[PDB]
């Protein structure tokens, strides 16, 4: 998919983001001012929706559920945030949401739809003995629109490896039965570079030194769990990032 | 500076650090198998000694020492690490240390080196009401040889980085009085984009959601407190080389 739809009754604000993912990214785009503009949009031509909360036919959020609907992945656009209001968006399966208080903060949204279609075509792969954290972070790269692997030992890893030769980012749990983190890192290591390979390992940072260990096994990069959607979002964005530059 | 000093008598090990430094960073270097042969080798010539522990002629670390005291930042190579062995090391002036027990264990000195060298010419800030934490933080990131500005404040921040355009990254605290970490974010983004300065967003990871309120902002990228030094060099790293290739 090569489309990114925007439902947004400011002028002003509507072509920021037109101008800014025309000349920055290059994808098409159709935006409207009002839900019903986007009537005939469907989910299989749309890598994402952004969408207004405040439409003239959809003053109060109502375009956000008439989309998921439809099939189609969407980015809130707010003038506002609160606690109760990102728990609220992210229960109804939003995406994401972009701040669009400041054309900085709007500018969020810009890398944001850039990085969502490039994941459309990567696979990566999530390991980690606990079910709880494993689907939990699944679900999030998900929302990243990834194609996402599971393991739940390295010896599935490695197995799901051979299998999937186009995996090119493995999420590392650090404690798992048989074959821990570090051990499965530098087992990977011993036959992928940096560039072939990028390795983020899941760490604390309430122990003595596990990221560091991780770093020097040659793992690109490094995430402390506990951590947020949005944590999530930027680390691996950043390593992605990498491999393509 | 452009020339690495490597000091290790393994002619395995020696051979893979000079073929992979010479072949993946512009460095000179000079290699040796003893402590003996590197005994001229002037401080200021050197971006940093790559250091083995194990010498013919200091086959107990001495080697370290005598080359810190000669003006060389040094790199301890070493086969095996505890942590009472990074004990005694940082505490006595050590950049960090390469594990050498296999290739790719190895090849973290050659994007480390290389990376020494790039930051010497990389003019950073910190920002933080902490004096503790402000001063390790510029400590840290002095280990990693980057010229490093320190502000107390949002308002010396700002004045800081007006008397010093060159400055390229910001690390920001988050609870600082008068203005916070995300109101000097906000104020920095709306002259700066990501590309023309690098923020990193430093917080406590709790219920407020900080991280992400830095993201939102436009900060590049966060850092919860507290982090060891390998954990800063990293985040610090990866946002230096998004600025030089993104
Ligand atoms: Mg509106
Ligand atoms: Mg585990
Ligand atoms: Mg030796
Ligand atoms: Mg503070």
């Amino acid at each position: 998919k090569q489309k990114i739809l925007i439902v947004e009754d400011s002028m002003t604000i509507r072509r920021m983001l037109i101008q800014a993912i025309a000349q920055q990214t290059g994808l098409e785009i159709d935006a409207f001012d009002t839900l019903e503009g986007a009537r005939h949009c469907q989910g299989d031509e749309y890598v994402v929706a952004l969408v207004d909360l405040t439409l003239p036919d959809a003053p109060s959020g109502e375009a956000v559920k008439v989309l998921l609907e439809r099939g189609l992945p969407v980015v809130i656009l707010t003038a506002d945030i609160s606690e109760d209001k990102r728990e609220a968006w992210l229960e109804a399966g939003v995406l994401d949401y972009v701040m669009k208080d400041s054309r900085h903060s709007l500018q969020y949204a810009v890398g944001l739809v850039h990085r969502l279609y490039l994941n459309q075509q990567i696979e990566v792969l999530v390991v980690d003995d606990s079910r709880t954290s494993r689907h939990r972070t699944m679900a999030q790269l998900r929302k990243q629109l990834l194609q996402v692997h599971e393991a739940s030992h390295a010896r599935e890893a490695l197995a799901t490896l051979e299998q999937h030769p186009a995996i090119r980012l493995v999420l590392v749990d650090y404690y798992m039965p048989e074959i821990d983190g570090i051990s499965l890192v530098r087992m990977l290591r011993e036959r992928y570079s940096k560039q072939q390979l990028a390795i983020i390992g899941i760490s604390v940072s309430d122990k003595r030194g596990l990221s560091a260990r991780y770093l020097k096994q040659g793992a690109n990069d490094f995430l402390n769990q506990p951590f947020e959607p949005e944590e999530l979002q930027c680390r691996v964005s950043h390593n992605l990032e990498a491999l393509e530059q």
